[PDB]
């Protein structure tokens, strides 16, 4: 009886349950509580050597490794979901998306405009809730749907 996309797992660590989401790779300890034409979302870029085009604002030959570049988004994850840090402020500060100018934002888009993994995470979003990492020929991803 989970909405779409979640699932049950356990934790090995703990020993406890947990929610996860297979679209989105997002996970919390919480249950969690047609789908519109256009969504509007923000996110944080890392890219990584094997990125489509590894190169940004913040640095003109992009050379971490996709391990590298998992590590710094879940430590932007971790930093948000405590609170220590707002998305906001991270996109402005790290995302190597020049959409770091407008604080992550992208804008509206329907289906079949954006990289398909981009896609579907940002479909399966709830209003305000934030993905985890996902996977596109741009690098990894942290998408906050806004609208």
């Amino acid at each position: 009886k989970l909405p779409p996309g979640w699932e049950k797992r356990m934790s090995r660590s703990s020993g406890r349950v947990y929610y996860f989401n297979h679209i989105t790779n997002a996970s919390q300890w919480e249950r969690p509580s047609g789908e519109p034409a256009r969504v509007r979302c923000s996110h944080l870029l890392v890219k990584h050597s094997q990125s489509r085009r590894p190169s940004s604002w913040r640095q003109e030959k992009i050379t971490r490794t996709k391990e590298e570049a998992l590590e710094l988004i879940n430590g932007y994850i971790q930093k948000i979901k405590s609170g220590e840090e707002d998305f906001e402020s991270l996109a402005s500060q790290f995302s190597d998306c020049s959409s770091a100018k407008a604080r992550g934002d992208l804008g509206a888009f329907s289906r079949g405009q954006m990289q398909k993994p981009f896609e579907d995470a940002s479909f399966a979003l709830r209003t305000g809730e934030m993905s985890g990492p996902v996977f596109t020929d741009s690098g990894i991803h942290i998408i906050l749907r806004t609208e």
